[PDB]
């Protein structure tokens, strides 16, 4: 029970198959294609987790055979946005798979996110955001790390994906191998568009220092730090 | 005598002022604005070096009062390209200043470049290239690190500039603080345009691994590695 959905309209259906792998029947996407899922707790263990973004039955890598997700009503998500709405931080200790149609993935948790041996399957882009999504008039407008000093931590067992990776947080502390098609890390207290264009920045009350130990196995790495003064240590 | 010009038409006039600071009266720019300077040896010590890109007399930061560079014939360089044509590697242990009109700066040395406490004054962009410039029909076409396995080393005393910085080499080993408006590092065996667009890449015969210790004090960092397999260690 690492993943606990919110009790309201944006809480997805969450269950487990034998062996403990979590299966999330994501909520119906809006007209922009965004499935906005809210959680009281979001954690993934070694058994992993599967997001059902399928319009037809078939074979998932981590959870066996699954039906189509009835919640989709015939249109798959373009973006699976997972938002933790409580004060609980997230720990990602295994693989997350999008079953069915490949999608963009976001986990937002302003309380902190820790990856250690996590990874992403069948995602075009995966973004970890220690911050909150911003909505206006029911549409996703972007994200915010303003007034937040919490950490995106990546542990010794690293993070792997064949897709694009975004790491968005007030500060990042990475100690393992990050493997991705491209890595984009954006640190500081910022607001962002839906596509992680930086729209504004503010100077933190005290330093927000980020640390990258370990390695990065990617053909394209970008690190953008807006906290004037604060550093990027390697 | 850290800097020794080539004896031919692209060798600039090199001298020293009291205290040992080197002064380079760069060669006449071509119609594109490129002053292409060739050297048998190019090294900078603690006293530093000043490139005279001035159309009028005035005060340099490192070498006192200087006349205009008569070699310019009334048009300053847009790019000061310094090319080592021998087998000697380069050591940069102090500041390099463009006196007069701010310009882009390039040092190319396919034998290796080591920075340790080096820096750049009055440059819009400074690029260190462990590789060769490419010319066709007398015009600069870009740069090459093909078939080269040599190192761009940055030592414990680091590198500072208020301008843009490019680090171009088969491999980079950095152990100090790099301070720049933006840092772009491109590793592997590549060809480049004049503006460091990657045009081609080849897989090295054996691994070309790069290492970034220390820190990077810059709002925008990009690291592009084309050596398929080889890593970026932090």
């Amino acid at each position: 029970n690492g993943i606990v959905p919110d009790a309201g309209h944006q809480g997805p259906d969450v269950s487990a198959v034998n062996g403990g792998t979590q299966v999330i029947n994501i909520v119906t996407p809006n007209n922009e294609g965004i499935s906005h899922n809210q959680y009281q707790d979001f954690n993934v263990g070694k058994p992993g987790a599967v997001f059902n973004n399928a319009l037809e039955a078939g074979q998932s890598q981590l959870a066996g055979h699954l039906n189509a997700n009835s919640n989709l009503n015939g249109q798959a998500a373009s973006l699976i946005l997972n938002e933790v709405v409580s004060r609980n931080p997230s720990f990602l200790l295994g693989q997350q798979e999008v079953f069915g149609i490949a999608a963009e993935y976001v986990l937002s948790n302003p309380n902190g996110i820790t990856c250690d041996g996590c990874g992403f399957i069948n995602t075009s882009r995966s973004s970890l955001v220690v911050g909150n999504p911003l909505f206006e008039n029911g549409q996703l407008k972007g994200y915010s790390t303003l007034n937040n000093t919490n950490l995106l931590s990546l542990g010794k067992n690293g993070l792997n994906t064949t897709g694009l990776l975004d790491l968005i947080a007030p500060r990042i502390d990475s100690r393992g191998k990050i493997t991705a098609a491209e890595i984009s890390a954006f640190t500081g207290q910022n607001t962002f568009s839906q596509h992680f264009d930086i729209l504004s920045s503010q100077k933190p009350v005290s330093a927000l220092d980020s640390y990258f130990f370990g390695s990065m196995q990617s053909g394209r790495i970008r690190i953008i730090n807006t906290a004037e003064g604060s550093g990027v240590k390697l």
